[PDB]
């Protein structure tokens, strides 16, 4: 006899032609609740992800965890992965010293990112956290500039990211069709908040691919709970603590349940997870394969959904007023 080897099933990303693993390797916010790791651990996490079939890596030039553009670049170089077998996204506009979405900064940004990544092009270049600028700048200036960067061949596809779902309608209503290829949304496709679903037809109709992130809502859907800085309302924090406790008391793990839940909508091509160590990679890939072969625990899910119902889709402010 032998054991059957199940693998993740790739998803098609928008109209890009890219086929991406349903679990993607993302960044972590500063001060995330796992804590940082040494560079050797970060490199081993990326290697483990490549070895388990993750083929989508998201990074940025801004603060995160130990996994950075330079770490990704070194790991990809060392692994020798064929370029058409993995997908890399980076971002521009958000830096440690502040936001700068101007034409000269982002044009320079891309070149810096490419050197760190050891690539001639990125698959995706996103405008990062655009709710922190006047969205008309993104419409009138930054997306035009990224068209030039795409035409240069240094980025194949252009994206926009941020927290409030209203940024995507504001921008995508006001740029020429085809100007944006993908979006990255976070915190809006997980058990406590699925509001991204309300944009999926819209995005499809505009030929925009969909990437989601933060399936555990930056630590809400964990046993440990969120970091002290987390801007969720206390009412949401309380409900997520009750949901985690509900799972724990029964010998189950909310993180696994939450990861699997976020994977249950195939109109989202990849769900990015901030992973810090090989073990976290192993756990998330197993959750995704188990979803595919054994199913989610539906009764536990229904119970957790009832706990979270009063706070479903509750969010928090981000960025400036659009005036
Ligand atoms: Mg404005």
């Amino acid at each position: 006899a032998h054991h059957h080897h199940h693998h993740m099933e790739l998803r098609e990303l928008g109209a890009t032609g890219l086929r991406v693993s349903p679990v993607g390797f993302g960044a972590s916010p500063l001060g995330h609740v796992f804590g940082d790791v040494p560079r050797d651990v970060a490199r081993a996490a990326v290697r483990r992800a490549l070895d388990l079939g993750i083929n989508f890596f998201d990074t940025s030039p801004y603060y995160g965890g130990t996994v950075s553009e330079s770490v990704l670049g070194d790991c990809l170089r060392a692994a020798g992965v064929p370029r058409d077998r993995f997908v890399v996204a980076t971002k521009c506009g958000r830096y440690r010293e502040g936001f700068d979405f101007s034409a000269a900064r982002v044009t320079r940004s891309v070149d810096e990112s490419l050197a760190r990544l050891g690539l001639d092009y990125v698959d995706i270049l996103h405008c990062h956290d655009i709710e922190f600028t006047d969205l008309d700048q993104i419409v009138n200036e930054t997306i035009p500039v990224l068209q030039k960067i795409k035409e240069s061949g240094k980025a194949r596809f252009i994206g926009i990211t941020g927290l409030p779902l209203s940024i995507y309608t504001y921008v995508l209503d006001q740029v020429p069709p085809g100007s944006v290829d993908v979006i990255l949304s976070y915190c809006h496709y997980g058990i406590n908040d699925t509001a991204l679903v309300d944009l999926l037809p819209y995005l499809k109709s505009k030929g925009v691919g969909v990437i989601s992130a933060s399936p555990l809502a930056m630590g809400l859907l964990t046993d440990n709970g969120p970091p002290e800085w987390h801007p969720a309302p206390k009412e949401l924090k309380l409900a997520c603590r009750a949901a985690a406790d509900h799972c724990k008391k029964k010998g189950k793990n909310i993180t696994k349940l939450a990861m699997q839940y976020s994977l249950m909508n195939n109109e989202i091509s990849t769900v990015l997870v901030g992973m810090n160590s090989p073990e976290q990679v192993e756990e998330n890939v197993a959750a995704a394969i188990e979803l595919s072969t054994s199913g989610i625990d539906k009764e536990l899910l229904h119970e957790v959904e009832a706990i979270l119902e009063p706070v479903k889709n509750m969010t928090w402010s981000s960025g400036i007023e659009q005036a």
